[PDB]
C-alpha cells in the first residue's frame, strides 16, 4: 500500500483535534503532527522521527471529524495509508509576495500528496493545484450578534459605506477573502485591518467586551456550525447567499491520484454516504 501524506486544517466540524495518549498515540481519531513549520526538511525530519527518533506530545494530536471520516473511507477503497499533519501557518491559501502560503503552497512545494479539510475549490487556486470533483458546498454567508445589526447580503450598503464604529472582517489567506478582493476591492480596504488568522478568531470578535467586529463574514457551513454551538444562542447568520464554491480534496497538478479519488467521492455523493456524514458532524 502506497503511503500517502496529508496536510490539513484544522476547521471544525470537518477536523477536530484532541491531545494523544499517554504513549502519544491516538485510540480515537488518527495520529497528526503539529509541526508548525513549511520548512520541508524539518517536516521530513518530523515524520521520519516517529519510526527513529522521538517526537514529543505537544508535537502530536489525534484528528478527528467529517473529512477524517471520509479520508478513512477513501484509504479503504482505494486501498492506500497515510500520515497527517496540520499545515503550519494554518491558513487555506492566498498568492502573497509571489508564493501560495497555506495548503496550496504545501502542495505546490511538494510537501504532500493531497490536502484535506474544509477546503474551497476557485479559479485561481485550480490554476496552480488540482481538485477532485467537490464532495460540498457551501455559499459565504454572514454572522452578527442578534439583537443588533441586519444585512441584506454582500450588497447592504451598510458594508460598502460602513457607519463610524461599524466593523467587519473575513478570515486571513481565505477564499472568501479572495472572493473580496477581486469583486468588492473597496470593500477589502475596510476588512483587511479588522480581519482574523481563523475562523474561531473571527467569531470570538462578535462576542469580546467590547466587540472588535459587527459582521463576519465567512463560509456559510462554518458559520452555521459556531451558531449552534454558542452557549447563549447569541449569533446568527443572515443576507442572501453569495459566493457559492465547492469543498473538494487538493493535490498538485497532474497528480495520478486525483481521477480515481474523483470516482469514489460522487459514489458517496449518489449513494447518501456524504449526507450522512453531515447528520453526523452536524
Amino acid at each position: 500500500r502506497p503511503k500517502l501524506r496529508v496536510v490539513t486544517l484544522v476547521e471544525h466540524p470537518f477536523v477536530f483535534t484532541r491531545e494523544s495518549d499517554e504513549d502519544g498515540q491516538c485510540p480515537a481519531g488518527q495520529l497528526c503532527l503539529d509541526p508548525g513549520t513549511n520548512d520541508s526538511a524539518r517536516l521530513d525530519a518530523l515524520f521520519a522521527a516517529l519510526v527513529n527518533g522521538s517526537v514529543p506530545r505537544t508535537l502530536r494530536r489525534c484528528c478527528y471529524g467529517y473529512c477524517i471520516d471520509l479520508l478513512e473511507r477513501l484509504a479503504e477503497d482505494l486501498a492506500f495509508d497515510f500520515e497527517l499533519y496540520i499545515v503550519g501557518d494554518g491558513k487555506y491559501g492566498a498568492l502573497r509576495d509571489g508564493r501560495w502560503t497555506g495548503l496550496v503552497g504545501d502542495l505546490l512545494a511538494g510537501r504532500a500528496h493531497m490536502a484535506v479539510t474544509s477546503f474551497s475549490i476557485n479559479s485561481a487556486r485550480s490554476q496552480v493545484v488540482d481538485f477532485t470533483s467537490p464532495f460540498f458546498s457551501t455559499s459565504l454567508g454572514i454572522m452578527v450578534r442578534t439583537r443588533g445589526t441586519e444585512l441584506s447580503g454582500i450588497h447592504d450598503p451598510k458594508l460598502h459605506h460602513p457607519s463610524q464604529g461599524f466593523r467587519f472582517g473575513t478570515v486571513w489567506e481565505s477564499s472568501a477573502e479572495a472572493y473580496i478582493k477581486a469583486s468588492f476591492p473597496e470593500m477589502h480596504a475596510h476588512m483587511r485591518r479588522h480581519s482574523a488568522p481563523t475562523t474561531p478568531h473571527g467569531v470570538a470578535m462578535l462576542t469580546s467586551d467590547p466587540p472588535k467586529l459587527n459582521a463576519f463574514i465567512m463560509d456559510k457551513s462554518l458559520l452555521d456550525y459556531e451558531v449552534s454551538i454558542d452557549a447563549d444562542c447569541k449569533l446568527l447568520t443572515v443576507g442572501k447567499p453569495f459566493a457559492i464554491e465547492g469543498y473538494g480534496i487538493g493535490l498538485p497538478q497532474n497528480s495520478p491520484l486525483t481521477s480515481n479519488l474523483s470516482e469514489f467521492i460522487s459514489r458517496y455523493k449518489s449513494s447518501g454516504f456524504i449526507d450522512l456524514l453531515h447528520d453526523k458532524w452536524y
